[PDB]
């Protein structure tokens, strides 16, 4: 069951344009919206809908992700803008982030060096997202590049765009046949034993950083999906990045203590990275 409220917009002041990829419950589009912002007629917005094809109890789960959203008020996590639950295809509006995730952005930038300023800003502007989740008692369970959302101005947000994009198929292993899993960026704790916490969400931020210095290349390039299982389980770690400055990999050894009560909090990733402007 859910409830609808004043967050609820009337289907007929959403359109859709071009696709921007498969959700975990349907389809998501890009498009516009009214009404939705103050002194701001028209709004571009990314539509997350549901297959008609799905369960009422599916319909159910996805309406109670975007209210955990109605909480929130920090610029570096995607801004939910309203709800669409009455009707066929039941719909979610939000900030449209206009470059897309932080993997293609990094990647798009290989055929043409990042300067360490610009590799801190967009760590301070993630950390400071993850701080505020944690804090609102919240744990991603998957951070990665391909989950953070980057602005017009470059300004990087936190967002989840699901386990089902073809795009990063490579991302992703069903382990036992059970679940996808995002196994090269899973701490120690959350291969073994099934253990997510702000800790494991930290874990997930060092092999953001790593992404961040290599420009999204694929953690344990050359080892299966069962090798990075073994290899991490024993406490095996990422190389330094080629031209990786001291200060980054530093951060990122930090965020890979295999104690999970040795990692530092994202509060105290900000601090650290504070003291360096
Ligand atoms: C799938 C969709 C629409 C969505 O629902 N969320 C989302 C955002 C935040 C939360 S959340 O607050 O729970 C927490 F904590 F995870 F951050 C949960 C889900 C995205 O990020 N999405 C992708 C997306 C969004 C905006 N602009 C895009 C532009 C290009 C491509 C994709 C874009
Ligand atoms: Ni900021
Ligand atoms: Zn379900």
């Amino acid at each position: 069951v859910y409830v609808p409220d004043e967050w609820e917009v009337a289907r007929e002041k959403i359109t859709m344009s071009r696709e921007l990829g498969q959700g975990s419950f349907g389809m998501v589009y890009e498009g516009v919206a009214k009404g939705v912002v103050k002194d701001e007629p028209e709004t571009r917005v990314a539509i997350k809908t549901v297959n008609e094809a799905a369960s009422m109890r599916e319909r159910i789960e996805f309406l109670n992700e975007a209210s955990v959203m109605k909480e929130f008020n920090c610029h570096h996590v995607v801004r939910l803008l309203g709800v669409v639950s009455q009707g066929q295809p039941t719909l979610v509006i939000m900030e449209l982030m206009t470059r897309g995730d932080l993997k293609s952005y990094l990647r798009s930038l290989r055929p043409e060096p990042p300067s360490l300023s610009k590799m801190i800003q967009m760590a301070g502007e993630i950390a400071d997202g993850m701080a505020y989740l944690n804090a609102n008692k919240f744990v991603h369970r998957d951070l990665a590049a391909r989950n953070c959302m980057v602005a017009e101005d470059f300004t990087v947000k936190i967002g989840d765009f699901g386990m089902t994009r073809d795009i990063y198929e490579t991302d992703y292993y069903r382990k036992g046949g059970k679940g996808l899993l995002p196994v090269r960026w899973m701490s120690p704790e959350s291969l073994k034993d099934g253990v997510f916490t702000t800790y494991s969400d930290v874990w997930s931020f060092g092999v953001v950083l790593w992404e961040i210095a290599t420009l999204a290349e694929q953690p344990y390039q050359g080892l299966s999906n069962e090798q990075v299982l073994r290899f991490v389980m024993e406490g095996g770690l990422l190389d330094k990045p080629d031209n990786c400055p001291d200060m980054l990999f530093e951060l990122m050894r930090m965020c890979w203590q295999y104690n999970p009560k040795m990692r530092p909090s994202f509060l105290e990733i900000i601090s650290s990275i504070k003291e360096e402007m």
